[PDB]
């Protein structure tokens, strides 16, 4: 029992982190086989970053201008190319610690672990959600760029996020490993704001199931609701619409607790309309939306990697 | 910017986890050099655990009765001994992945990372505090026993916790790596309850400093207080006394923000007396006490390992 925000074990990703330096700019890279992936703004000075022409800056660089270090060892760069907002440095040595891996573009509402890194060295690991407005609520300082986000499925590391920038409100934005941004953001130092965020309804329901599994049952009411009537009420409180796909994904938790998804929807509607009245659920005074249905099942079933 | 509950990177500990099986009992062990450390109740059946005589059960076991597995590889056991609540199995192979390490007994109020494991395989990592009542608020299922808690200091892993049991309220108890329990608990299935818990004051202050560093400053008032007057008020709200040692440990955050510890104490006193009035601090509606002063400095300075 107990329910905690839990990250994936980071060891398979720790073995892939390197430092990339171009002139006086240093940030983190991800070394898989004989390629190092890092944010393309490694090739800018401070002044370049207000309106950089990356294609123009990269034409003036050659392989030897990229200093890649794996702990104390320099890796010799033997090719370079830009893909969207990511630089790919081919190196003469394959990383012997490369795990089985995939590059995946995640959907808003999905969670992942971030391995925050500085100078190619791991600082810490924590769990994030891709927000509906395409930001993450991270913890990132200057030097963190090229830190990565990932999921593990048994032996396979699915890389989904590379860190690039901080937006107003101290939220974060970055790319998939093909260098395409999540959301409407660009890698330029100019005024950019996230859209209005929305609460990930399907994740709040998953967490109420987690609360029932742990014996926190006070908020269960005697009512059901229709999907249509639930969605009209959720809309008012800036909750995402709940779709039939979301109901189907909640099926395993529903089956395990014996509580129909639309009965839990009736309980969530009463919490939104009436509040929590100074009570907590799983130790929280606010409804939590950064646990997916799969995160709840993994943690409450002891899935390992 | 941003502030998150962050765990240590787990890779150095992931390379030490093994499975130990004695009869039909399986749990996790920690393999350092040529020794495997695990909870001594690996040698009990279900029925033994209501009132076990561990010395008696262990005299009837020999080396070959302990099945240790490191992934697919069986490690041959060549000696065994009991130290307090921990079994030590000597094996014929040194773990080539053994990090620089120490065994340390932590103090209440200190934090550590737990690597939750099942069948010798990592499931997840999260950050805990040793509560004043010698429990942790973990997430542990049947099969998690012998999961470990640790801190990292550059290259050195300080192991502080081995998991043994779950108490009422879904809190957790275990031993240091010398097999001595934290708190008054015993490894027997009998009625045991944690004492009344208390809030770790020095950690709440550390987190209010973290809030100021991140630009959440609404709760700062124009007052100071004396250590004596603060402690009389804290006592009422089941906060630990703040000692001069605690004030000295808060010195670096105090110096960085320019806010004297006793001025922050005046702000905390007003939050305890008046509440938060539906506002949040660093996104939380409750005062958080599981960040140490050192956790705040590491995260807000980007300390790496
Ligand atoms: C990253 O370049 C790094 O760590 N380099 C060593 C850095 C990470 C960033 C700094 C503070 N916390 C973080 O997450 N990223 C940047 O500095 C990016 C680079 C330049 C401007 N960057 C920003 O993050 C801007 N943000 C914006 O301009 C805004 F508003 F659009 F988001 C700030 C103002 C420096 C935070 C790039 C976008 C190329
Ligand atoms: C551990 O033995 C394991 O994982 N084995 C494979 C297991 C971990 C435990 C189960 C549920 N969540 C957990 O953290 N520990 C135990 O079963 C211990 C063993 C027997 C009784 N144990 C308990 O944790 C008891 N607790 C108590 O009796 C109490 F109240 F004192 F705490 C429960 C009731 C099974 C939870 C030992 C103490 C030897
Ligand atoms: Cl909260």
């Amino acid at each position: 029992s107990g329910f905690r925000k839990m990250a994936f074990p980071s060891g398979k990703v720790e073995g892939c982190m390197v430092q990339v330096t171009c002139g006086t700019t240093t940030l983190n890279g991800l070394w898989l086989d004989d390629v190092v992936y890092c944010p393309r703004h490694v090739i800018c000075t401070s002044e370049d970053m207000l309106n950089p022409n990356y294609e123009d800056l990269l034409i003036r660089k050659s392989n030897h201008n990229f200093l890649v270090q794996a702990g104390n060892v320099q890796l010799r760069v033997i090719g370079h190319s830009m893909q969207n907002c990511v630089l790919k440095l081919k190196v003469d040595t394959a990383n012997p610690k490369t795990p089985k891996y995939k590059f995946v573009r995640i959907q808003p509402g999905q969670t992942f672990s971030v391995l925050a890194c500085y100078n190619g060295s791991p600082s810490g690991v924590y769990q994030c959600a891709m927000r509906p407005n395409f930001t993450i609520k991270g913890s990132f300082l200057n030097g963190s760029c090229g830190s990565v986000g990932f999921n593990i499925d048994y032996d396979c590391v699915s890389f989904c996020y590379m860190h690039h920038m901080e937006l107003p409100t101290g939220v974060h934005a970055g790319t998939d490993l093909e260098g395409n941004f999540y959301g409407p953001f660009v890698d330029r130092q100019t005024a950019q704001a996230a859209g209005t965020d929305t609460t990930i309804t399907v994740n709040v329901l998953a967490w109420l199931y987690a609360a029932v599994i742990n014996g926190d049952r006070w908020f269960l009411n005697r009512f059901t609701t229709t999907l249509n009537d639930f969605n009209l009420v959720a809309m008012k409180y800036n909750y995402e619409p709940l779709t039939q796909d979301h109901v189907d994904i909640l099926g395993p938790l529903s089956a395990q607790t014996g509580i129909a998804v639309l009965d839990m929807c009736a309980s969530l509607k009463e919490l939104l309309q009436n509040g929590m009245n100074g009570r907590t659920i799983l130790g929280s005074a606010l409804l939590e939306d950064e646990f997916t249905p799969f995160d709840v099942v993994r943690q409450c079933s002891g899935v390992t990697f």
